[PDB]
């Protein structure tokens, strides 16, 4: 028996979600409302594709073009899988990180790496560092640590170092375009 | 006592060689001397880790796959590689990528299977291929993508996004080897 | 608990400074720095915040090396040296800096390749290949092995190809550079 990053990826694979509008990834943050986390610019109709291939509408609730986030809530929901969210706060450089995406909707794509640098001290202010490779094949998708919790969002619009949203701040950004949705 | 991959790299040593434009090769039958590197690399010589230098024959290619086969003339003391079925795979499962061109010294890259045919890159023919984060290179293209065991799981391709390499399962390079051989 | 890199580069982080580059502490008392020719009043930046003037001892532009002394020197921490010689390839390698001393910045990969073997270049003889990214954020710091000992100095002027001069011939091209400016 080997060790391998596979089984962890299992558990995770279905709140990792295909976004159609132009392609990219997106995660399941609350399965009852149907809300999923993605990137603005891959969203500038859209639909969502699970892992066992099911399509569905998706509605954009609102977008922050500085972080790149976009909220969107699927209509229809049902028997949907939703993602654990660990406090990006805790996070040190040197933890393992893991980038994880479905685009097209044929299966999963994973880098693998580290913390590379939080805040300022790198190459934005908010956003988090890894080596783990961030392109267009995993960019909307979820960053986690080796628990399979959300640590990030990745984006590839800004050598071997990448960027992604913490989750914090995703949660937070969510709730006040949630909250803005709920004025209108 | 530090882990490392050093360990696993020393027994695969052997099996791989120094394509000379140059490259790597893997060695894959023992007996008969055959050899798997890269058509987009290839008279041809093979030159081993111990320094020994072979003449070797073209027995076919595909240009499509980028696999090339060749035979080793007067064969002799040769470790072959263990080969693993590339069916068993998954995505998260370490990956390491190992060359020797110019004969001077084994180079190794490290990282994990990042996907599995075209669940990557959409692109027509890009079915069956394995995608990995560990970098595929100059170096290591023609070489082998192994396992934490260091048995073949695939031969690195250095042909195409970014920070994903590309490498030909071994299922499918071993079953191209079969219809190279016959015709 | 999830295993990480942060317990070793936590130990680590006083030993490398900011120099716009990076710098290893090699001698505490004497307040010795090793750095990249390249990078190089010259001003080093500690963890701490704290701030010291340096001077330039010498430089080897075929190493990209070079030796800085603080001025003044006081409550230092130094970094452990490795035995270059005794390195193979796929051992693991943490690529460390800190530049202007905002926090630390890491990347993880092993040891790529030695003895002119990645790249048949003349000049390359000596210096160590690397799959851990190198860039401008850890060009001058240190290259450690997984106890956080020094394997080498991280040198970006020269994909997983990365450059580091080995920690046996930093010591030693160091100590040549003290006795020289010691017969001047």
């Amino acid at each position: 028996p080997l060790p391998s990053l596979a089984p962890m990826l299992e558990k995770v694979l279905p709140a990792v979600v295909s976004v159609r509008v132009g392609l990219g990834s997106g995660v399941i943050i609350n399965a009852s409302k149907g809300y999923v986390l993605t990137n603005n610019h891959v969203i500038n109709k859209i639909s969502i594709q699970l892992n066992d291939g099911r399509e569905f509408d998706a509605k954009l609730i609102g977008s922050d073009d500085q972080s790149d986030i976009a909220l969107l809530q699927i209509q229809n929901p049902s028997k949907l899988t939703q993602i654990a969210i660990a406090d990006s706060d805790k996070l040190r450089v040197g933890d393992f990180a893991v980038a994880v995406g479905n685009p097209f909707g044929l299966g999963q794509t994973a880098t693998s790496g580290i913390v590379s640098a939080l805040g300022r001290s790198g190459l934005l202010e908010n956003f988090i560092q890894t080596d783990a490779s961030i392109n267009r094949g995993n960019s909307g998708g979820a960053l986690l640590n080796l628990n399979g919790e959300l640590i990030g969002i990745n984006t590839a619009i800004l050598v071997g170092i990448g960027f992604a949203i913490p989750s914090n701040m995703a949660r937070t950004l969510a709730q006040q375009l949630i909250d803005f949705g709920e004025i209108l």
